[PDB]
DNA sequence: ATTATGACGCT
DNA sequence: AGCGTCAT
C-alpha cells in the first residue's frame, strides 16, 4: 500500500541515434540523403558486410549482418558506404568523432551515460524539477511535444499515424494534474518537453536524427525509445508498464535476449515480461540467482535502480580484427606483422584520446582466437601499457601470446589465428 | 566468412 | 587475473 516502492523517482531518457553510420555517410555525400543505402566493412567477400541500414532500405529487408551481394538481391538500387580501411582493418573514426558531436550537445542539457557510439541515457530528474518551477503551475501544450508518442494511448472512444499520435498525447494532456509538483507523470512529460529540446539541438547542429525514450528508469526508457523509430520519442508512464508488459516477449528487456532470457522462459514456463509478476521475490532468486532474482522481481513491475552513471568518455580504448577460414595466421611474421598494425591504430588512438582527455591507460589487453574454437576470444592475457608505443606494444602483445603457438618450428604458428584483439584499460588522470 | 567493438558479471 | 555474457 502506502510503504510499496513504485520506482518514480527519476526521470530517465534513452537517445539512440538513427541507423547512426549511414547518417554520417548521408551527411558528407548528399547523393545517399533519403535513398535506400547501407554501410559495409570490407569488398572482397559477398560485396562486405553490413552493420548499418537505412529505413528505406530496411523497407525492402535489408538488415544488419547481411552480405552486400544478397541485400543487392533485395533491394538492387540499394546505395552502399564503406568504412575506411587502415592498416589494413576497419578505422571507425570518422563515426567515433560523429558520436563526440552528439554526446557533446546532450551534456549541454545533463550528465549522461555513453552506452555505444550512437546512444546515451540521460538523467533528467534535476532538470525537470528547475523546469517545473520555471512553468508555475503553467499546462503543457501539444506544440511542445511535436514528435512525442505516450505509450498505451489512444484508448477507449482516426486513419493515419499522426492522428493517432496526437490523440493520444491529447488523451494524456487532458489527464495530467499540473498543480502537483511531485506528479510522476508530470515530470515525465516535463522531462519529454526537455528530450524535444535535446533532439532539436542534435539535429539543427549535427544533421543528425534521432529517436528517444521517457520513462523513470534506465531499462524502460531504452524499451520505449524502440517503440516509435525513426526521428520520434516514447513516454513510458509507469501506469503504462502491465499492458505492455503483459504481451512483451521477455527476450525484448536489455539482458535478457541471451541465455538468461532463454532460461527463464524454460524454468519458469513463460512468455511475456508481465508473467514473472506471479512469482515470489525468493522463488526468482531460486531459479536466477540473488542480484538476477531481485532484479527481475522489480523490473517486471516498472521499477529498475541502476543509475545513469557520469561517463561521456569510453573506459576502454580496442583494435580487432578477424582472420576467417583460409586468410587465419599460420606464420610468426604473420601473426607480428598483423599485431603490429593493431598496434599502431591503437597508439594513433590512444595519443589522441590523452591530448583530448587527460587520461593515460595503464594496462594492455591482448585476446586471441584460434583456428576451432567457438568462442569470442580463445585466450586473454594482460601487460603493463608504460608508453605510447606501436611497437614495443606489439613486441608485448607477442610476448604474452607467443607460448600459445604449438608448432615446434620456430617460423610457423599453429594453430593458426583467427583473431587478434588489442585493448587498452586501466586509466588514470595525467 | 559477420565484424568490430564495448560494458560488465563471476570466480 | 582470466573467462563468460550481452549487445549490435
Ligand atoms: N563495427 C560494427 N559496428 C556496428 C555493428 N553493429 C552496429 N554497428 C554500428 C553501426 C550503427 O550505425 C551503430 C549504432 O548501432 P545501432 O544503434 O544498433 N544501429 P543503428 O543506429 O544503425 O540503427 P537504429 O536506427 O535501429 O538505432 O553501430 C557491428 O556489428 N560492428
Ligand atoms: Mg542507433
Ligand atoms: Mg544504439
Amino acid at each position: 500500500g502506502p510503504h510499496m516502492a513504485t520506482g518514480q523517482d527519476r526521470v530517465v531518457a534513452l537517445v539512440d541515434m538513427d541507423c547512426f553510420f549511414v547518417q554520417v555517410e548521408q551527411r558528407q555525400n548528399p547523393h545517399l540523403r533519403n535513398k535506400p543505402c547501407a554501410v559495409v566493412q570490407y569488398k572482397s567477400w559477398k560485396g562486405g558486410g553490413i552493420i548499418a541500414v537505412s529505413y528505406e532500405a530496411r523497407a525492402f529487408g535489408v538488415t544488419r549482418s547481411m552480405w552486400a551481394d544478397d541485400a543487392k538481391k533485395l533491394c538492387p538500387d540499394l546505395l552502399l558506404a564503406q568504412v575506411r580501411e587502415s592498416r589494413g582493418k576497419a578505422n571507425l573514426t570518422k563515426y567515433r568523432e560523429a558520436s563526440v558531436e552528439v554526446m557533446e550537445i546532450m551534456s549541454r542539457f545533463a550528465v549522461i551515460e555513453r552506452a555505444s557510439i550512437d546512444e546515451a541515457y540521460v538523467d533528467l530528474t534535476s532538470a525537470v524539477q528547475e523546469r517545473l518551477q520555471k512553468l508555475q503551475g503553467q499546462p503543457i501544450s501539444a506544440d511542445l511535444l511535436p514528435s512525442t508518442y505516450i505509450e498505451g494511448l489512444p484508448q477507449g472512444p482516426t486513419v493515419q499515424k499522426e492522428g493517432m499520435r496526437k490523440q493520444g498525447l491529447f488523451q494524456w494532456l487532458d489527464s495530467l494534474q499540473i498543480d502537483n509538483l511531485t506528479s510522476p507523470d508530470l515530470q515525465l512529460t516535463v522531462g519529454a518537453v526537455i528530450v524535444e529540446e535535446m533532439r532539436a539541438a542534435i539535429e539543427r547542429e549535427t544533421g543528425f536524427q534521432c529517436s528517444a525514450g521517457i520513462s523513470h528508469n534506465k531499462v524502460l526508457a531504452k524499451l520505449a525509445c524502440g517503440l516509435n523509430k525513426p526521428n520520434r520519442q516514447t513516454l513510458v508512464s509507469h501506469g503504462s508498464v502491465p499492458q505492455l508488459f503483459s504481451q512483451m516477449p521477455i527476450r525484448k528487456i536489455r539482458s535478457l535476449g541471451g541465455k538468461l532470457g532463454a532460461s527463464v522462459i524454460e524454468i519458469l514456463g513463460i512468455e511475456y515480461m508481465g508473467e514473472l509478476t506471479q512469482f515470489t521475490e525468493s522463488q526468482l532468486q531460486s531459479h536466477f540467482g540473488e542480484k538476477n532474482g531481485s532484479w527481475l522481481y522489480a523490473m517486471c513491475r516498472g521499477i529498475e535502480h541502476d543509475p545513469v552513471k557520469p561517463r561521456q568518455l569510453p573506459k576502454t580504448i580496442g583494435c580487432s580484427k578477424n582472420f576467417p577460414g583460409k586468410t587465419a595466421l599460420a606464420t610468426r611474421e604473420q601473426v607480428q606483422w598483423w599485431l603490429l598494425q593493431l598496434a599502431q591504430e591503437l597508439e594513433e588512438r590512444l595519443t589522441k584520446d590523452r591530448n583530448d582527455n587527460d587520461r593515460v591507460a595503464t594496462q594492455l589487453v591482448v585476446s586471441i582466437r584460434v583456428q576451432g574454437d567457438k568462442r569470442l576470444s580463445s585466450l586473454r592475457r594482460c601487460c603493463a601499457l608504460t608508453r605510447y608505443d606501436a611497437h614495443k606494444m606489439s613486441h608485448d602483445a607477442f610476448t604474452v601470446i607467443k607460448n600459445c603457438n604449438t608448432s615446434g618450428i620456430q617460423t610457423e604458428w599453429s594453430p593458426p589465428l583467427t583473431m587478434l584483439f588489442l585493448c587498452a584499460t586501466k586509466f588514470s588522470a595525467s
